[PDB]
């Protein structure tokens, strides 16, 4: 259970992004069916009013949290992968059109699951803003909870992989489109049930083994980290 609280540009905190720049569901619960409309961007997708400024190449860091801003962000049973998609704002999320910016799933030389770097970090993890054709667009970040995720939701609605879905609004102003943004995957109807990495037994299956749901990385994305870009408890 958790929520972007806001983002940072640059290591500049853009302040309190809830329903303002964030598309914001009602709680923290997470999205498990995966042919939800809600698997797009939760379950409150509108326009709110207000798009974060950046330009190509700028580091663009999300902000998680459990209950309150720089908490314990997740609880820790919630062991998986986290990914960053982008789609452009026209779309509001519908059709062919999410291109994967990032992911990282279980790290076999630090031993230790996105997540896990997650709260480490106090809930940052960051893209570079990649060189697309300047415009509105959205970033969809996305944890996958897999504690439960030994059932298919579609089996038992009690367990299953957990989406935690964010959907941050930003303007691309500055970029030379050296890498133009393909067509993408759909939300819902990426992740499949038969998907690789969405039923996973955390319990009995070495997370060595876990190959996170595709699509793969956009050979356009420029990279991202799971680290503090900023110190929240400063202001
Ligand atoms: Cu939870």
């Amino acid at each position: 259970h958790t929520l972007v609280w806001g983002v940072w540009v640059n290591g500049v905190d853009q302040g309190d992004g809830r329903n303002i720049y964030i598309r914001s569901p009602p709680n923290n619960n997470p999205v498990k069916n995966l042919t939800s409309p809600d698997m797009t961007c939760n379950v409150d997708n509108r326009v709110v009013p207000k798009s974060v400024p950046v330009n190509a190449g700028d580091t663009l860091t999300f902000e998680w949290y459990h209950n309150t801003r720089d908490d314990d962000i997740i609880a820790s049973s919630h062991h998986g992968p986290i990914a960053v998609y982008i789609a452009p704002a026209a779309s509001n999320g519908q059709g062919n059109v999410w291109v994967k910016l990032f992911e990282d799933a279980y790290n076999v030389t630090n031993s230790t699951w996105a997540v896990d770097r997650l709260i480490t970090a106090h809930g940052q993890h960051s893209v570079v803003v990649p060189h697309v054709a300047p415009g509105d667009y959205l970033f969809r970040a996305e944890i996958i909870a897999l504690h439960e995720a030994d059932s298919l939701y579609s089996q038992n609605p009690i367990r299953g992989a957990q989406f935690y879905i964010s959907c941050a609004q930003i303007t691309i102003n500055s970029s030379d489109d050296s890498t133009p943004l393909p067509a993408g995957v759909p939300f819902p109807g990426a992740y499949t049930d038969s998907t690789p990495g969405i039923q996973f037994n955390i319990y009995t299956t070495p997370a060595t083994s876990y190959v996170a749901p595709p699509p793969s990385v956009w050979s356009g994305a420029l990279g991202g980290s799971i680290a503090q870009v900023g110190d929240a408890s400063l202001e």
